[PDB]
């Protein structure tokens, strides 16, 4: 099952909702992640270039897909097939971002 | 600000998250809508053909936009500029739906 994260659009994109599969994949409970930027999932072997591409896409509110190395709460690495998209209203304002995670280890 | 509703994908698409502006627009608090299908927003003058189009799009996981008559908690009608999209994983599985409202009354 794939994880889902919803973040606010502004102000460094704090998490506002996660589904159950997010906890299955990452080992974090909702309480442990709400209000935080998702970058706590990264760690020392995460590819910096990939991170850069995410950062640039989010700042532009452009959809992006990447395979990124992430880490469970306990420190166990896993490969995340990650897809992020803005949620826009019909005037084009970005209301949120949604990300989908699949553990492809 | 535009409302946002996230639902599960299956069964009857129960609401799992709403943003602040959903409460502004509709008068409902999160605790009174979570776990319900969004159709409680409809009422006597809602156009049945519009509802039917939403029903078929959700069943097929197709994006759709409609201007639909909805009702606030206090019973006041409002025009909801509604857009719905599925959230998919990279294999195409539907993870959730996202709806965006704008009160265009
Ligand atoms: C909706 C959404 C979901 C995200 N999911 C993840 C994720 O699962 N794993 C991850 O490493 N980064 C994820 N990110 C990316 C980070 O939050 C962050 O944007 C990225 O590391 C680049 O920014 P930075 O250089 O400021 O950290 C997500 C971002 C958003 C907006
Ligand atoms: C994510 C999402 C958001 C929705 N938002 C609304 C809404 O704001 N107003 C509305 O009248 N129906 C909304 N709907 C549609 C109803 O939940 C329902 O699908 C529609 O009435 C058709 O199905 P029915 O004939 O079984 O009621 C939403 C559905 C989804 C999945």
């Amino acid at each position: 099952a794939s994880g889902m994260i919803v973040t606010d659009a502004g102000a460094d994109q704090p998490i506002v909702f996660v589904n159950r599969a997010f906890s299955t994949i990452t080992g974090y409970a909702p309480n442990e992640v709400l209000g935080r930027n998702c970058r706590f999932l990264q760690g020392p072997q995460t590819d910096a270039a990939t991170v850069a591409r995410l950062r640039e896409a989010i700042a532009a509110a452009r959809p992006i897909q990447e395979r990124i190395l992430n880490y469970r709460k306990d420190g166990q690495p896993f490969w995340n097939q990650l897809s992020i998209s803005p949620v826009r209203d019909e005037t084009g304002n970005v209301v949120a971002f949604v990300g989908v995670q699949t553990d492809v280890t």
